[PDB]
């Protein structure tokens, strides 16, 4: 069958939750960005960034967790041969509480998880303030200067090799004083990766676009890959769309199969097309109908876990402007040939 | 019988003063905003934000305590078998002393709240400068520095794994000296709340609405959840206004009950329809009376612990512009659609 397990009916609701919960759907807006994402980390040929775009609720996150697993598994049976080695290190970007972004504790964060090997792993890494500790894990003492933190950043890198550095929440790294210093910052992030020869790709909103092309060199060595949403004006987007939600209507884990496809224009007003919002909404409104265990989903449940419109509203207004940023046409490109001597 | 057990008057003052204290009334909106939240903490469905708007006067500190016992006890019966788990932790905002909110304070003091269970959990939190001592207080020393203060509330709350954070008097958040500072903080809760996956609800006064919507990522997780007041205009909220009113002087602890539905316009003009104030009206007229060995109430009692009218006229101003921007029209939908193209 194509739909859900019909033997969950039987089973109480944390089972149902926790099957709707971990079910993760196919799309072909995903599908492409990670067979992108893939071909790009596979060989970066001279690349250090991989910049992907992607508004809130399109999946960044689940990507990267997909995308670590395939890794991790592509590299298990040279990894059973080969030790030194991480497949691949994931690290999420932190929100500084004064208002410019702190390196030092992105960097001992970095060591961090990083260095989270059996405890066989001895490198002896640079600098007197970082060891091992009873536990296994690394101790870094706070009169390590910034510096001294890279330096063994970069030995630790330089050793692993993984094949990709991730970045999560990379719009944290915008909050500066000066406004040229958004520059000084992606320098800094490349003058890292250039060192470790390490791939680093940063996941973050549709605000990341001031990272964008701030310089040619670093226009150079960075990767866009954008993770559109589903449109409205393009019927195949529509369409699209309508056969996420007939897959998700059919594997809800109900007595009766509801039907989703008629407010197809309800549920894109509530959630732009993102997929990870559609999803928890789903998995609200199924927890909703699950504790009066009610066989069904009625319309005024999903008012009752809708956002709100003034968060759906604004949430338009920054992807909307997002998406002029990232805007290509046929005009661009005679400017570039016309500029270029080309024409 | 519907009101306060009759055996009270032979007890002296100090036990009707404490019957009437700790007595606590259902009303309409107090069990939807209760229902309503504990829907949400349930499944936040990765939601790291529930912002519990509302006038003062409308009751959140209650809801929130009634909220904390009510998890408290939900958890018990796994709390017998699962250990090292907190139900529910809850702290305070502090308002600064200087001009900007201190983020040092508010970590090492979510650390003390989060951790006061039995001696028997160990788990060494992270950095050396926090450790217990031989009262089972944690100690916190101002040699760490507010990074390291965050790693060790962020193992903690990993560890004990709280269903969710309350943050009372969160509009001490916006004490900041930059305008774009206010998103930041904002943007640092919700890196906090990322990486430890904890739910974080955010209960404060009308001016938390500058927290409403500010970047999209925070919009898509952030839930809304209004504590209105009962309104004039509409005759239903009277209705409820009134019931509230009368089962008040049901459980007034007196020889004769008196008659307060008579004067509700008055309690409304002085209370706004905020149940708080109304409950608290009461204990300051029945405490009087208590004193004076009074059989009932007059209004002039209710005239002589009344609200005065430059403070009541000053509450509307706050409430009249808090609902006005809260207020979700059907127009506003409209807009929406046409923006989206599906009008
Ligand atoms: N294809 C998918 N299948 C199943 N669940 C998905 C899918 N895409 C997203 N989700 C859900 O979305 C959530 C993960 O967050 P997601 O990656 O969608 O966020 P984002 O908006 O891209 O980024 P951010 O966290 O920065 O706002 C999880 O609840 C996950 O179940
Ligand atoms: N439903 C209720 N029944 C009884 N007493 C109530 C009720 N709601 C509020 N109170 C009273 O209100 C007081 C608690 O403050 P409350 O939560 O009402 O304040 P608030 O205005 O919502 O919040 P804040 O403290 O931020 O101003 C107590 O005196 C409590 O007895
Ligand atoms: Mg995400
Ligand atoms: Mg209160």
């Amino acid at each position: 069958s194509t739909g859900f397990p019909l033997e969950l009916l039987t089973r109480p609701a944390t089972e149902r939750l926790a099957y709707f919960e971990n079910y993760t759907v196919a799309h072909p807006r995903l599908k492409e960005v990670y067979e992108i994402l893939m071909r790009t980390i596979a060989e970066p040929a001279g690349a250090s960034f991989i910049f992907v775009y992607g508004a809130s609720g399109v999946g960044k996150t689940t990507l990267r967790l997909r995308v670590e697993q395939k890794l991790t598994e592509l590299a298990l049976p040279k990894l059973e041969s080969d030790r030194a080695r991480v497949p691949v290190v994931g690290i999420e970007a932190i929100a500084p509480e004064s208002r410019y972004f702190n390196w030092k504790e992105y960097y001992t964060r970095a060591l961090i998880t990083l260095e989270e090997p059996l405890i066989d792993h001895k490198f002896d890494y640079g600098v007197r303030g970082i060891s091992r500790d009873n536990f296994g894990k690394i101790n870094v003492e706070s009169k390590v200067v910034a510096p001294a933190l890279r330096r063994a950043l970069e030995n630790a890198l330089i050793h692993r090799h993984p094949d990709v550095f991730f970045v999560d929440e990379a719009q944290h790294f915008g909050k500066v004083a000066s406004g040229y210093k958004l520059q000084d910052q992606l320098d800094c992030l490349k003058s890292l990766a250039n060192m470790t020869g390490i791939l680093h790709c940063l996941l973050g909103t549709y605000e990341l676009l001031t990272f964008r092309n701030l310089s040619g060199q670093l226009s150079r060595r960075s990767v866009d890959i954008h993770f559109r949403r589903y449109c409205a004006d393009s019927p195949e987007d529509v369409q699209a769309f309508k056969s996420v939600l007939l897959t998700f209507q059919q594997h809800l884990p109900l007595a009766e199969t509801p039907n989703l496809v008629d407010h197809w224009e309800y549920f894109y007003e509530r959630t732009l097309g993102c997929i990870g919002t559609l999803k928890d909404w789903l998995k609200r409104v199924l927890s909703d109908a699950l504790d009066r265990e009610a066989t069904t989903i009625t319309l005024k449940d999903l008012q009752k876990r809708a956002l709100s419109v003034a968060q759906c509203q604004k949430m338009f207004k920054e992807i909307q402007e997002g998406e002029r940023q990232l805007s290509e046409t046929e005009a661009d490109v005679q400017n570039l040939r016309s500029a270029l001597g080309l024409g």
